[PDB]
Formats: structure tokens, sequence, C-alpha cells
């Protein structure tokens, strides 16, 4: 058997005390091999004396050795005492990642797999597993740490306490994480790690509905996001050391479905995935100092560093490449980034890019700052990738980008991009006080209604949009010279690469029979196909190819009509999945995760715009101060402090006034008042001029001025930020038209 | 024919008027689509009337579609004007990236193929190429750039000038490269690119040494490194538009070979080649202001941006995870990263680690401190990729660091790894002047007469090194217990992985029936193999594998003895490779480069202290006395600036003196005198108060007594710098001592 070593005592008198070790991989092994040959070490731990261990790497062959290595029978039952007292093993240990492609799939087949086949065996306990720990807390000093064994006992241990200051915490989401001495303390305890399946009463159905394939059972679970488990069932778990499989099913496999969905289908707040949300937050953060060009690889290299992005290199240079294009009936019609080199043309796909050596990329800059605006990034919830600041949850732009922009998935979603100019007339007729529609605010929210129409795109499109009761079908145009008889393709139906055309006219048999030969001279952007056809044939391909009317007898025969139906499958902001069912109610639940962001906008810097201009008051006033009172005279540093205490100056954090950066409003109030002397200590000798005293009085003069209009913006109407939402309205359409007459280069 | 597009004049009574364009790739066919079906805006330039295209990916098949589109005789010889008038296209021109991929190898092969069947039609002009801009200059205001065609011309342009502050130096390096105006503008002097391939008198042998297979000619054709062209063979190239094809396959062809074997074969100065070379110098910049760990995939991200790393991921993955692994008989045996996590055992040669997303890993930090200094490192020549500075052409170490640690190579390049404590015999030898064996200084360098032991490695190692004449046999140990007959293996010979070594008995049939069963129950780090064999075996396994006084007779039955022969193959610090023979002669080679660079570092930072003396003499008189200066008083900062010229302070660049980063000396001593008031001007009302001055003051002394200390080690014997290159030997023995009881981990 591959990869199968065996224990001295396995079979024989003693049979029963032997276990079986199923690693996920092949560093797993090397990690148990570590620990069962403690010896000296261990005088009570496991060894080769009673474990021997196997590989699971490859899901069968596999499964055959487990059984080939078991004895397992596929015709008994085993519900005797007798009929599995003579297996080869006591029970079967599975030693796996504690990840989502470890406990969400390799534990959950080989719990399916003994389910299928031995019922019973689940029951009366021969399936285990090993538990790790999953975070340990490290303060400095003690040896010791403070391992949980879930992430929301780490949750709970951390509200109680103050001061996380001396306190570095790691975690360990793979096996191959543990270090020396972790491995040889985790296998001292080896008998408080292995807890046992219990098959529960509800787990068959949930078996059936995982393991079972794609119903709808199935797509009625997934529509509502993972629920952790609680701290009643945690402390069950750790006191009997029994896991149920219901549990198991419900929280890791349920994790592990969802992490899937999450990387093909997009949020429907901003109309990306998790991959591109990453090179987005990245890209505004490299290109935030000098916009400067930067290669495709090396920015791969920043989003892969900063954004935290594991999936190797060619997923991530393919999806910059594809933020980047912008060829007719491309993807995104709206890119985040300006393709300084040559990325790819419509004639096969986008997929003739260059190389990601050659081709350099730079932010779109005026259109991504009108349409994610950086005073709202701040107060977003983002994620955590081992404890550290990754990348939003979702973005919310100023305009709903999942209905702006084409997208396509070979779960089914597909979207086709509706027109701008009428989208923003309901966006400033749901805003706008005095637009005599406003009357969209009650009929059209409250229940669905309509209003204001929303047709698909006709942008970079020469064809023809037509409807035929309830779909939309584009079409092309040709040019016939019957002199000669040749028929000239001028235009390929909405998002047709060429050479697929091309090809898909070739492998037509029954077509090619009225064609000679067919060549393109076609340039990057436009269409010109020449179609070289025999002789006596401009009379009968009208006679076989009938003329519907819908699809001419032309049309049919050269393949010029393209079916535009959509499936507008999206994912929740909280987890889950959602089946819109029309392109209105995708904005109309975007319209209320937009108002909610620009009040907590106007609150929070209503906050720091108070405290800024005390610190601010403050510094004007040492500078004038500063010639009689001559700190230069004294000895030290909080000597200066207290000195500076007497004459009757606040003591203030300077680092969190000027630049607050993800704190709420509450610890903006709670701890920004009280601090010390470093905002007048850490002066430059150069603010003390007379020029710099002049720009910091107006200064605080345009915050002054800037806090009325603040008190004034949150008790407008129909709520508080609507004459600051039209104005990003106006900004990202203005960004958007210097864009199209620019071919998105914006010169 | 596979992407083939045909002119519409090919063939016929004008098809001497047409040309075939052979592109590399799949973007280049897209970039002479662009070109080509200009139209309106070129009247003159080229189009499908007279161009057809095609593509060459895929070098057999490509070159037999084109012998398909031209009309080639393969019995012919095109000697006459008459055989080569009935060819279907005038010449053929090829469209290739101008880097080391494009004109090295695949022009190279099609002037081969070429000159293998048709030597006559390189001489009557058919075989040409297009040549486009290597490098622009842009400078604001203007549109034009300024195109060179070399890197030598635009290195013979950037000596003439001074102000290169307000220019943007553009590098294309492949044909994807090109922004849409500048292709625009390409082909509309498309004639002006076109240059035609001469066959010269001596291309014949030059063509059999290169594309003819790997003999001595070649072999000592590049053991010399590049030579560029000079300016008389550029400026006759773009006089007459014609190459010859002796200096492309002597330039480009030349590189391209070249730079395959810097790729397998290392420096002899640092023994590392040039992607762990990237490797090295992007983890002293991450880990330098916080050593804290950071996971294998972000460190990579943060190689593959700093340090200009083109190869992808998976290459750069496995070389900082093998940069990490310390484990018995690895190649590092002083590795430049501690492994947080697990990273590999010996039993199956290291290939067993984790996943880069699981494994921490941060710098030795206290080993890579005292063996590649950072007051030497900005001395080095430094290589320049697109205009950006990458990393050294080499570093160069405290001690040989090519002959202290293992590696191989599946060019022959074996290296095994040589004792420590006689390595540090012999240039404690060469620089000790009181050491009683100084003779090696002449006798043994100058005079080639060796004087010192040099044995091979011997640590972790528990077999027996054994010399027979001129080889060493590196064997390992059993241990046999005759009453239930079992051979028990207890140490297998060097760098030999464990289930290889079962697999190696396994597939031998002819000693596979003296043996029943083999498992082994070995540690992570020792060995431990149980071999079940037959009876009546343990009399007749010693009278057929026979008792040799090397190799005894259950050795050479369980093959328990290793060859450690070498192949010594470098790399020139200039270009070209080295055969050295002796490991002698390697660190002969290596010393003169050392002392050198110690010279060079005493000087320049004699000259940077001067300078830091006078500017902190300068601001120790200013904070004396600006109570009665009272700046604060003026009005402006130019005011200010001339307030300080009247009370006679020098202006000094503050920004040079404080960080000399790669400025030479003369740089450090014509420009680093003028300047302005901002060492004075941007203080921080900190350095004001007493104990800051007294801590400057005496900063003042120690770095007077310093220059005293500077100009005694300027004028040593036996060299400049002997006393401060004993003291880091020392530095490196303890830091070396200190890992190796830590199993490097450095606690």
């Amino acid at each position: 058997v591959d990869k199968y070593t065996r224990a001295r005592n396995a079979g024989g008198k003693r049979a029963q005390d032997c276990m079986l070790l199923a690693a996920e991989g092949d560093s797993a092994l090397s990690l148990l091999r570590t620990g069962l040959t403690l010896g000296k070490s261990n005088p009570s731990g496991p060894s080769f004396d009673f474990c021997g261990m196997i590989s699971l790497g490859g899901v069968n062959k596999v499964l055959q050795g487990i059984v080939q290595v078991l004895g397992l029978d596929f015709n008994c039952h085993y519900k005797t005492q007798e009929e599995r007292a003579k297996l080869r093993y006591g029970c079967i240990v599975a030693c796996v990642d504690q990840d989502l492609d470890g406990c969400g799939k390799i534990l959950g087949l080989l719990l399916a797999y003994f389910h299928l086949f031995w019922p019973q065996l689940i029951i009366h306990g021969f399936v285990k597993r090993l538990l790790t720990p999953l975070i340990r807390v490290y303060e400095k000093g003690k040896t010791m740490p403070v391992e949980f064994y879930y992430e929301q006992e780490f949750d709970a241990w951390a509200k109680k306490q103050t001061s996380l200051a001396n306190h570095t915490v790691k975690y360990y989401k793979g096996l191959a994480a543990h270090d020396t001495h972790e491995v040889k303390s985790m296998f001292k305890h080896f008998d408080n790690m292995v807890y046992t399946f219990t098959l529960d009463d509800s787990a068959k159905e949930l078996f059936h509905i995982y393991f079972g394939g794609e119903s709808e059972l199935r797509k009625r679970e997934l529509c509502t996001g993972v629920v952790p488990l609680t701290e009643t069932q945690t402390q069950s778990i750790h006191s009997v050391r029994r896991i149920p499989c219901s549990l198991h099913l419900q929280v890791d496999t349920k994790a592990y479905k969802l992490d899937a969905i999450e990387r093909q289908i997009p949020n429907f707040l901003d109309g990306m995935t998790r991959a591109r949300r990453k090179i987005l937050a990245g890209g505004v953060k490299c290109f935030a100092s000098n916009n400067r060009e930067r290669k495709v690889f090396q920015f791969g290299g920043y989003v892969a560093d900063h954004m935290f992005y594991h999936h190797g290199d060619m997923s991530l240079n393919t999806s910059i490449i594809k933020a980047a294009q912008y060829y007719p009936g491309s993807s995104h019609l709206y890119p985040v980034f300006i393709g300084i080199g040559s990325f790819g043309s419509r004639h096969l796909g986008g997929k003739d890019a260059g190389s990601p050596r050659y081709i350099s990329v730079q932010l779109a800059s005026e259109f991504i700052k009108t349409m994610f605006p950086a005073e709202d990034s701040w107060l977003l919830p983002y994620v955590f990738e081992d404890g550290q600041r990754a990348e939003p949850e979702y973005y919310v732009p100023v305009l709903p980008l999942a209905i702006m922009e084409y997208g396509a998935n070979p779960w089914k979603y597909t979207t086709w991009a509706r027109q701008l100019e009428d989208i923003l007339a309901l966006v400033r007729a749901y805003v706008d006080k005095d637009n005599p529609k406003h009357e969209l605010l009650h009929y059209a929210i409250k229940h669905k209604i309509t209003i204001l129409p929303l047709r698909p795109s006709n942008y970079n499109f020469k064809g023809h949009l037509k409807r035929f009761g309830q779909y939309y079908y584009s079409y092309g145009t040709y040019v016939i010279s019957e002199q000669r008889n040749i028929i000239t393709i001028t235009e390929l139906p909405l998002r047709v690469p060429t050479v697929a055309y091309i090809e898909s006219i070739k492998k037509s048999s029954n077509r090619m029979t009225f064609i000679e030969e067919i060549i393109d001279y076609s340039s990057s952007e436009t269409i010109e196909i020449l179609v070289k056809l025999k002789p006596n044939s401009l009379n009968r391909i009208v006679e076989e190819f009938k003329e519907t009317e819908e699809q001419d007898s032309i049309e049919n025969f050269l393949r010029l009509r393209n079916c535009l139906h959509s499936h507008l499958n999206f994912v929740k902001p909280k987890g889950g999945i959602i089946e819109f069912n029309t392109y209105y109610e995708i904005l109309y639940a975007w319209l209320p995760y937009r108002r909610e962001l620009y009040q907590k906008r106007l609150m929070r810097e209503h906050a720091v715009l108070k405290l800024r201009i005390i610190m601010e008051t403050a510094i004007v006033r040492y500078i004038n101060e500063s010639a009689e009172l001559n700190l230069s005279h004294y000895e030290d540093e909080k000597e200066a402090s207290r000195i500076l205490s007497e004459h009757g100056f606040p003591p203030l954090n300077h680092t969190l006034i000027i630049s607050p950066e993800f704190a709420s409003i509450e610890e903006l109030n709670q701890k920004a008042l009280q601090g010390c002397y470093t905002y007048i200590l850490s002066l430059q000798a150069r603010e003390l001029l007379i020029a710099a005293k002049t720009r910091r009085v107006e200064k605080i003069k345009k915050m002054q001025a800037r806090l009325d209009k603040v008190e004034q913006l949150l008790q407008e109407s129909p709520f508080p930020g609507a004459s600051v939402w039209l104005e990003e309205i106006d900004a990202v359409e203005k960004a958007i038209i210097k864009g199209r007459n620019t071919q998105w280069k914006f010169h």
C-alpha cells in the first residue's frame, strides 16, 4: 500500500489497542513521524507500538488502501462486538488541517464514506479525529501560552481584558504551522486531542444533502450563511470529547461550500468577487503617493503581499490583466486600471494579452476617486486574514456597479450591462427633492414599481438591439455586392469574438458547402470579414435558410444574432446567495446601503473636526507665547511637560487627531483627550515663522466654517447627506465622460 | 495553415512586391494587425495589399507552414534570379521581441534554418528583420521623444548632458510594451526599420558552433563573456541598414546562451546564483526595521516586487523554502532564513515541505550581519534592470561561501562542503602578522605550494569519511543481531534520502531475493530501518557480495557507500565560465576581492565622517545662539536663509550627509558642500533642550576619536584593514557557533 507504515502490534492479540492515523498529505506524515518517535521523552505517549500512519492524498485508490489495511468487509454490517473485533486496527484517527480544505472537504468525505457503507461504525466509535489548537497567545516572561480550540473562545477571552499590548497572537490554520517545541508539547497530551464522532439523529439527511448532488434542498440550504457554534455547544464538546456529525457538517463543510461560491459569484453591492476586491484595494494603496507605472508582475507581487492573496500568481496576473482591458465588448466597461501596453483585442476574446513582464499598469485616479471615495473606506467592515486587515467585506460605490458592467461565469451568472443615462435618471429621481418625479420614493421603494425605464447598454456597438416580447436580441450588420457576389461582415453581435466566430462557420459542414474561402482583414477595433462564396449560391442560401420575422435569411446563414438572457445570482453581504429576478431590485437593494454610509461619514468627520480645531488653537497659542516661554532653558523632556502643564496647555495624542484611521466615534471621544505634549514638543522650527502662522490661522477659520456647514448638513431633508450625494453623481458622471472621450487613457 | 493571413497580391504578377511578417507569438500578431490596417492615416504605409502575417509559436510544424506559404523547394538552390523569382513572397521579415528570448533564440534558429538548407537566400537578401526602438527619452513640454536603437547609444547620449531631472526614460524590451500612439508613429516610418541580414564571411563556423551541439569550440567560446558593439559597428549598421550574421550571433545569441548558465551555475565569490541573490537582497530589505515573521507567499510577493523577479512564483517559493531548510544533509549548511514551521525532513530529500500559505520565515540577523556586512553593500557593482536598481553583481562575504556549503545541479556542478575549522586557519594565516605560518602569503598563493589541510565537512554525519588515493568515500553504519537475524541500518551516507534508498533496494530484484520485508521507524533526524530477511540468508549474502578492501560484504549488499567527486564549474564576475580544479584556488581567487573592499570602505567612511563632524559642529553652534538670534521674528523662509547666511553658517545638503547611499567619494566631495539651510531650519524643538545638547556634544567627540582611528587604520601592514577583518572573522565564528548550538533557531 502506498505510504503506509504499520504498527508493531496490528493484527495480533492486542489489535484493538492499535489506531490508524490518516494524514491529509505529506508534511503531516513528517509531523506524525516527528511525534511518534519521541521515545525517551515520552514514557507514556504514542509510538509505533500501537499507532500506524497512512496517507489520504488523491481524493478510488487510497480508500481501497484503507479497506485493505483495516480489513473492512463491504458485505458485513458490524452491529455486534465480535464482527468488529476482528478488524486490524481499533479506530481510525484523521490528522487533518484545521482549515476549509482540511476540515470541510477531506474529513467530510471520510465521514460520508463511512456513513454510506458502514453507518454502524460511526455509532460505536470507530471514526475519530484529533483536534489541534487553532489560536495561541504568548505573553512576555511566561513560557506557557493560552491555547484556544475555536475562534469564538478567543473572541470571548479578548473582551474581558484591557491591555493587549504585551500579547502576541499566533494563528495555526494548517498542520504545518506548528513549530518544534509546539509539536513536542502537543504530543505529550495526545489523548486530550482525540475526539470521537457520534452519528447524530439529524445527520442522515444532512449527509444526503451535502454529499449527494445539486438539488433543491441544497440550493435552499446554502442561502443563509454560516452560523458559528455558541458557548454551550463548545463547552459540551470539550467536556465529553464527542463531536456530533451535524455540527461538523453544519459549520465546516458549509463554510467550504460557501467558500467556493464567493470565488465565482459577485457581491451585489459593488459587483466584485473576493479576488477582484483584493486587487482593487491593493491598487488604491500602491498608487496613492505617486501614480507611476508598475509592471503587471510587480503589482501582482504587491497585491499578494499586502492584501493576503494566496491562490498563486497566474489567477492574479490574469485578473489584473482583465481589470485593465478596454476593447469593445469586454468585461469591464469602466476599468479601474489604465493599460500602458498591449492588453488584448476583441478578435480572440481578450486572451491575446502580452506577457506580464512587458506591460505596465496604473490607476484611473479620476474615475476611482469619484466612485469609491476615500472618506468612506474607513467606515466599511473589513475581513481579517489571521488577525490582519485585508480588504472590506464589500465596497459601497456611488452608482450601482453590479448592473453597469458586463460579466459572466463559465453556478449560473450572466449580467448584461445597463444604460448609463437612465440609471442616473432614477438615482437622481430618488435623491433630488425638486425633481418632478420624486414619487419614485414610495411607489417604487416600498413595493417594486416602474416609473423610469432601464434598457440595455448600446455602447461600442453598431448593431441593433431589438425586443421581442420578453427578451432582447443583438443583431449584426453586413453588406453585399452582387457584382462579384461577396458578403462582407461589418459588425458581429455583442460579446462574440472573431476567431471563434470564423471557426464556428468552419466547423459547420452544412453551410461550408455554400462558401469557398473566408478571410478577415479586420483591425483592432472594427470588423471586416470577406466571405468568398461559390457561384450560383446567392439564390439558394435564401431558399434554404428561411426568412423568419426575427432572423432573416442571410442572418441565420451567417449566424448574426445573439440572445440576451441573464442569470442574476449574487452574494449577500453577511453570507449566502440571493436569486434576484429583475435589474430594478438590485439597485433597490443597493439604495438603503448608501445613505446610511453618508450619515455615518458626516458624523465621524464632525467629531474629528472638533478636536482638530482644539489642537490647532493650542499650537497657535504656543507659537505666539514661545518667544517668552523659552523652553530651551529647561533641562529635559518631562520638565518641559510639567512647565507646559503649568501654563494651561491641554495634553493630547497627536497621532490620533491628525489621522483617525479606523477608530470609531466612541474611541475618538474616550481616549483622544488624554495624552502628552508632543504636538507642541515635536515642532519643526519652520512653523514658528510668520507666514506659517498666517496659513494656520486661516486653516482654523476654514475648519470653523466647515463645522458650521456639517452641522447644517446633518438636518437636511430627505435624509442627511442629500446635498453631498448629488455632487458626487456629477463628479462621477464628469469622470466617465472624460474617460469615454480619451479611449480610457485620461490625457 | 495555422495563423496565416495572406496578402491580396501574393502569388500573382507583383508577387515580388509582397513580404511575409513572421511574428513570434500572438500579441505580436495583434500589433501587426493594428499597424497594417491604418488605412486613411497611412496613404503610403504597409497594408494587407502587400504584407501577410504568420506565426512562429511552437519552436517541425510551423517551419513546414513557412515552406508551404512561401513555396520553397528543398531540392533547389536559388542561385539564379529566375529560380527565386517564382517564390510567392519577396522576402521574410521577423517581427520579434528585442530581448534574450526573442533576438537570441527565435531569430537565431530562423537564421540557422535558412542557413543550413538555403545558404544563398541569406546572401541575396531574402531573410530580414525589423528593428524597433529599445529606449526612449521624454522631456516635458515636447511631444517628440529621443529614440535609441541600442543601449550604448543611450549611454553615449547620457554622458554629454548635465540635468537629467526633467527626463523620463522608458525601456521597451518586448514588442507588447509599445503604446497605441507609439505604434502609430512607428508604422509611419516602416521602411526605416527593416534591416537585411548579410551572410558574413565568418558566419559559417559560428552557426556551426552555436546551433550544432555541445563541443569543445563552444565550451571554449562561452568562457569569456559578451562584448558589446562599439560606435563604428553601430554607425555602419544604421548607415547601410544591413546586419552581418556574425554580429547578431556574437551579441544576441551569446547573451542568451550565457543567460541560461547564469541561472544554473553560481558565482564563485558568494556561491549563489542570480535568483538566490535576488532572494537574499530582498530578505535583507524586508526584515530590516522589524524582524517579525512573515509567510512564504508574502515574502515571495515582496521579492517579486522590489528585486525584479519575473520567473513566476513556484521557482521563487521553492527557492525561499530551500533557503530555510536545516535538516542533516541539506543544501545550505548555513541558512540565511529561520524556518518557523515545518520545512522538510531528510527522508524524502526536503521535498515534503508544507504549503507556503502556512509557513513563516524570518532572517538570521546575527549570522547575516557578520557575514554580509551592511557597510560593504553600498560599494558593490549592482545590476540595473530597465533602469531600476535591482541587486548586486556579486556579494563579497567574510568567508569563502562557495566552498562552505553543499550544492549540486541535476552543466556539471557538484560541490561538497569543506570543514570550517581549517578554512578559518588559513584565512587567519593569511591575515595575522604574528601568526607563525604567515609564509602562506607568498609560498602558497604566488608559488602554489600547499601548507594547510582542507578536508571535507564531517558534520551532522555519523558515518566514516575515508580517503583512497585521490577520492573520498562516505560510509554508513549498521548493527546485526544474529539471534533473530535482522539487520538494522542506523546511518545512511551523505546526502542520500531515505525513501529513495528504500525504493533502491525494492527495485533491485537480485537482492530482494534475500530479504522478506523492509520497514523504517526512523525519527525526523536519525535513521532506524529494519530489514526483515529470510532464514538461511546470513551466510550466503557474505559469499555472493564479495569482501572488497573498500566496500565490505554487508555494505555492498545494502548499498552503504557513496562517492565524493566534484565538478567545480563557476561563473566569472564579469561574465563567462571558470573550470577550477582544486578547492584551494577558489579561495585564492577570492582573497584579492576582499581586501580591496576593506580599503574602499575605510576611505569612503573617512570622507563621510569628515562632513558629519562639520554639520554637527554647525548645528550645535546654532542651538546655543538660537535664544538670541530669535528667528521667529522673521517673516519667511528665504529671509531666514539670508539672515543665517549673514551670521556665518555654512549651507549644506542634509539628505546627503546623513545618508550617503550610493554616491562615490568624488560625488561626496563635489556637490555635498553647496546647498541650503535645512539642517538648522527643520529642527525638532526637542533638540534645543540641554540633555539633547549633551548627547550631541559627546557624539561629536566620538566621531573625532573615530576619525583618528580611521586615519590610523589606513596605514597598517600587511594592508589597510587587517585589524578590522580579523574581528569580523571572530564575529562570524561566534554567530556560527551560536547557531549550531540552537539547531539554527537563535534563541
